[PDB]
């Protein structure tokens, strides 16, 4: 085992509340890979009842408070993206994963992620943002010829792409860290190929 303490850095709540959204990226995979790159993630949900808000579910023990503090005011797309630890009961999704309505997203199957606890490929339980964007996914149906249109809409003006010649993985460079985080988030699920974005993330390397 690796856990058994009588508590954790959040409390055992497995939830993370968010506000001040743009309603233009805080719904699809983009938000899910946001909290999915800033740590482990259990689920997602969105709400608009007389107020714009959303909710994520996480491992609430060493990444939800970090992601909370750093995303609570980073304006990486055009909004304060307010964030806090939640204060109410967890979600329930007794349905297949969409609560038969769609405002919920039991995407915990991580169909675009392979994150794990510290011990390999990570040693900080989260990933800090940088202008460099390392990945695994380079399908034969999207390459520079379509990645051009992708980065041409992410936020920067480079996404310098460099890829292997004996594997299916690569790396990208945005012009700045803010558009870097928002660019790999925006394209984290954009390739439409057999590798269907195994992942994109930050690295110490450069291009």
């Amino acid at each position: 085992g690796r856990v058994g303490m009588p508590g954790v850095s959040a409390g055992g709540n497995t939830v993370l509340l968010v506000s001040n959204l743009n309603e233009e990226m805080v719904t699809p995979q983009s938000l899910f890979t946001l909290f999915g790159v800033y740590g482990d993630v259990q689920r997602v949900k969105i709400l608009y009842n007389k107020k714009d808000s959303a909710l994520i579910q996480m491992a609430d023990g060493n990444q939800s408070q970090l992601a909370m503090n750093h995303l609570n005011g980073q304006k990486m797309y055009g909004k304060i993206i307010r964030v806090t630890l939640s204060k109410h009961q967890t979600v329930q999704l007794p349905r297949e994963g969409l609560d038969d309505q769609g405002l919920t997203k039991d995407f915990g199957n991580s169909p675009l992620h392979r994150f794990k606890k510290p011990g390999s490929k990570n040693f900080q339980n989260i990933f800090p943002p940088s202008a460099t964007l390392h990945l695994s996914n380079i399908p034969p149906s999207v390459a520079e010829e379509d990645l051009r249109t992708l980065f041409a809409n992410t936020g920067g003006t480079v996404k310098a792409f460099k890829f292997f010649q004996d594997h299916k993985m690569a790396l990208l460079q945005m012009a700045t860290v803010e558009e870097a985080i928002q660019a790999l988030i925006d394209l984290h699920n954009y390739n439409l190929g057999e590798n269907h974005h195994l992942r994109v993330s930050f690295s110490k390397s450069t291009i």
